[PDB]
């Protein structure tokens, strides 16, 4: 079943690894540089791993040392706007899982729809919204193996985690905000009116991932951090046209704070 | 065509029956009770049915009498969460239609968000929100042998049901709410900001059924009456852990008091 | 691939015509009057051309001469309530801008729920909401041939294509009104509840249509003028029977403003 795909893929990975990670870290598009932090035990290019989704806009699993810590590093991500089902954009996440890592760290680049946030900034994800999107991967013909049938969503971010990330934030003097982040397809950006309404219902951030990947990580039974850097404003009054270029360039502007942070983070779980 | 296999269903049922019933009832996951007060003619298995969909979370159609008239009631129904399609969701409501039943009551678990809601509240739908669903039972190449290509839903709940309703419950003294019932597919229960959102667009309760059957019934020109059992309450400001039992063992509660209801209301019309 | 499906239709269309048209023309369901206008050059049914979907709820193709230039004209669309994908939808979208088409104006009828709306107004399309659309036309596996991968949507309704719009019916003294249009999916209609939400959320028209092709043309880099007519209100406190003859009545009514418009419009281009 999805089972027996799941134990080809972890058994594989198994035989290329030696370490014991608890703990997993799904890097965002454009935020590649904690790789750089990471002592690295084991490369596993995406291409060479069982029932993994073929060719991502390479792809590489990580295993190695951070913050004195076993951790396991997804460098490139399946987007639902490249074509991948929901599945297959979450199959990474039950592979994590299997393989016995429980605290998941998920960062991504977002909008900012908060008045008070700048590019640049970081937002703790204490919340999100998941409606918006047009399929759901735990719908499912079979009842999960692992999990509730229906999952309760009341804490899908741990606090602990949360409250830790302010703690660190405070002693590394790295300024930090918080807020609800909501999941959109993409791939086109979204219209004055859009950025109008997902404020309005109560968003600060929005972005074209991640929701899915903590929706399965939560049925799973592991604790969820999730962090974004704001890529761009989205103020609809003042809203001017975004480039990816852009984008990208204030992701990686953010990434020595967001590293700093996350090894911090680790080396204190 | 989809005419050809309600014919087939429809004469094997016929078949099996010697009663008439114009009166149709789908019962909500854990609210079987109703069955107890129906004089039970006839019982059809849904495996024995041709084209129901196979296999779901037994599931039986039963023909009998109740508040002195002719009725069928399906007990156990299918749910997009499970992985049907919205057609074999709305299949059922098709076959009832084409058994002659002119009048639906449909009942569901429904988590409450209008903050005088008490878990137990026995909630008329009088109208609903829809636009969540991501799969629409209407959507067919073919424009449709019965009703009207766009149909109007101005009065999705008809009036006169949800007056008899009240009129009913005012004669038991049966406390009894009414609202807007909203559509999710979960089966992941909702996050605190979804909530916020939710009950800000101005929905009362939400589910995870029922609005497509009442799509497709209203589009075939049937009458229905919908009821919500509030089995957890969501308020996002003091949101606790919903768990799947405690929401079965609400629903038991409230059964008495909606069967009582229901059946006068059958007696009525 | 898709380029060679598109290739080939443009092939055929070249084929048939002598015209190099700049400009290309939608015409909404029940808005067919446009062509009498039109110095009809080449007639070409979509029965005939190449990877078009089959069988609309005829469907023409006309090439022209209107206001003086050159014009392709869609007599007919492809709805998503039909059943054909949202890459059929807009596949015409794909073919005119192979064809050459660098303006694209767009016409539909829509419900209204700006209250000073009156039936059969003009309203010009100054922005949208796209995100209740279950499917999306640019998920892709593959990137663009042409186009950006992210497209921004700051300006989906070219200003000065809004400003033309005004200036003309200011000459030709019609009344004018502008807004934010939803697209849904329909084919049923919306509850009183959905009407109230989706004012609430700033939508001043709601329509079956539209908004797909828009997606796609500005992805492509063509310029966008959108416009609705208001064929029923939709004021949800005051809300009554929507009929399909009604509806395409009003529309017809519309139409000999609208032809003067956009005829204006494109002489003035
Ligand atoms: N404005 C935006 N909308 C959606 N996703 C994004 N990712 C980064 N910026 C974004
Ligand atoms: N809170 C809730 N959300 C969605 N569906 C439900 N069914 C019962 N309770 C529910
Ligand atoms: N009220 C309405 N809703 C959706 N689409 C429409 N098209 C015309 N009127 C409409
Ligand atoms: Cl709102």
């Amino acid at each position: 079943s999805m089972f027996e795909q799941i134990q080809e893929t972890t058994q594989f990975i198994q035989s290329k690894i030696t370490l014991r990670p608890a703990i997993g870290i799904i890097l965002g598009t454009g935020l590649g540089a904690l790789t750089n932090e990471l002592d690295i035990d084991t490369t596993i290019p995406y291409e060479t791993i069982p029932h993994f989704p073929l060719s991502t806009v390479s792809g590489k699993l990580l295993i190695g040392t951070l913050g004195g810590k076993s951790v396991v590093v997804m460098q490139g991500r399946f987007h639902y706007y490249e074509g991948y089902t929901m599945q297959q954009v979450t199959y990474p996440v039950r592979v994590m899982h299997a393989l016995g890592i429980q605290t998941l760290l998920v960062s991504n680049a977002a909008g900012g729809m908060n008045p008070t946030f700048q590019t640049s900034d970081l937002m703790v994800i204490d919340d999100h919204i998941s409606l918006l999107l047009p399929q759901n991967p735990l719908i499912c013909p079979n009842p999960p193996i692992f999990g509730d049938r229906f999952p309760d969503m009341s804490e899908p971010y741990r606090k602990s985690l949360i409250d830790l990330a302010f703690s660190v934030a405070a002693e590394l003097d790295i300024p930090l905000k918080r807020g609800v982040y909501v999941s959109v397809t993409g791939p086109q950006l979204e219209t004055r009116a859009e950025y109008r309404m997902l404020r309005q219902w109560g968003a600060d951030a929005v972005g074209m991932s991640t929701v899915p990947e903590v929706i399965v990580a939560n049925q799973l039974g592991m604790d969820v951090f999730g962090i974004s850097v704001i890529t761009d404003l989205c103020f609809p009054d003042t809203l001017e046209k975004a480039e990816l270029v852009k984008i990208l360039a204030t992701a990686a502007q953010a990434e020595p704070k967001l590293t700093m942070l996350i090894r911090e983070m680790i080396g204190r779980l």
